[PDB]
């Protein structure tokens, strides 16, 4: 929580008067949410959120900050989001909390994407953290043999109480226990041309910035 | 009219395919339906036993008034044939799909399928592809931005909507845009664009799929082996 609570803080020096602003999901952007209410009620600052989130727009509206729908605005100049990993080459894995559809929705009409993470995201390689890929009900259970056929290790996404978890979207997740991700995007391009499949949690060639949570204090990094 | 009589013809002929112990794709549309209605008069009528996998709930209301039986596309270990209908099939026995907002479920039938037959009648036969709007299933959040993206790349979009006014919902509760292209000369290339843009669920395009397609001709129906 410490090294959340200072990326967070650090986060909000990259947002100006004027900006409409994407706020993402997670323990990390919550405290990142907290300083920009601050900003924007002790410093005047003026700008439009879009979230990929109900909890994280109920926070921004209770802290009095304005939010939009993405269809109501016209452009998004910076999204600040978490992610579950993020490799050398700065390639993310993100939906681990199930929202991976409208995460991308919002990244891809974003000028520019930052991601705030604990040193603890940080991999060489992506794959330890579940790959989600977001499927059409019906036919799922095909989609689900063709990824345990080509040796994705495949497994749904349950709700706590052991029901299938529906995004939303209406749709299911499959997880794939991949392990070790050496070529993602030739992975994300298998994935996306498959029938069913929605959209894949691999966010490539999307992340500007990152800011690390390191023991010694936030660390920036440059990725594009 | 004529038309409904190529539709007809094209429709019986197909049931021709279907043996015992099949399992059989049943497609959607106005053609289909006449396919539909003949492969209820072999079963009811001619004791005709296969199993039916739907593409649409419209498809399944009308199978089920008819006693064939349809099972879940998961419940099935393979599909040995798929009958459906096109918008458009061109030269090069490429296809457009969508026109009747069944694509995705369509699509999804006709990958698992061992064999796909198209039954068309001869107005549905063009030389390229895209006079016939081209539909492009999308997810509702953030759609009126992929309108946009779509306008700014001069795919000319329109939602699809209802007789009264309202947006369409596919079966999924998806929105369609319909893209009014006049030509599309390369459908691999635009199919690859569409279906790496965030936010779009499945295209019309149903390209190196069809293996045979019956064409209702004014001498009568056609058998063309594409692939
Ligand atoms: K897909
Ligand atoms: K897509």
């Amino acid at each position: 929580d410490e090294l959340k609570q200072l990326v967070g803080t650090k986060a909000v020096e990259w947002i100006k008067d004027g900006m409409i602003v994407g706020l993402g999901t997670g323990s990390t952007v919550k405290y990142m949410v907290d300083a920009l209410g601050k900003r924007v009620n002790e410093e005047g600052l003026d700008i439009v959120g879009v979230t990929t989130s109900i909890r994280t727009a109920e926070q921004a509206k209770s802290l009095g900050i304005v939010i939009k729908d993405i269809d109501e605005v016209d452009h998004i100049d910076l999204t600040i989001d978490g992610a579950d990993e993020i490799s050398s080459d700065f390639q993310g894995i993100k939906g681990g909390g199930a929202a991976l559809l409208y995460e991308k929705i919002v990244a891809t009409k974003s000028n520019k994407n930052m991601w705030i993470v604990d040193e603890s995201k940080m991999v060489d390689d992506l794959g330890q953290f579940p790959l989600p890929v977001e499927v059409i009900p019906y036919g799922s259970g095909t989609v689900f043999k063709r990824f345990e056929e080509k040796g994705l290790n495949p497994e749904f996404r349950k709700n706590e109480d052991g029901s299938l978890l529906h995004t939303d979207s209406d749709n299911y997740i499959i997880d794939l226990h991949l392990g070790k991700i050496e070529n993602p995007k030739e992975l994300g391009d298998y994935l996306i041309n498959q029938v069913g499949v929605v959209e894949h949690g691999l966010f490539l060639d999307i992340v500007n910035t990152v800011i690390v949570g390191r023991q010694d204090g936030p660390e920036v990094l440059e990725a594009r």
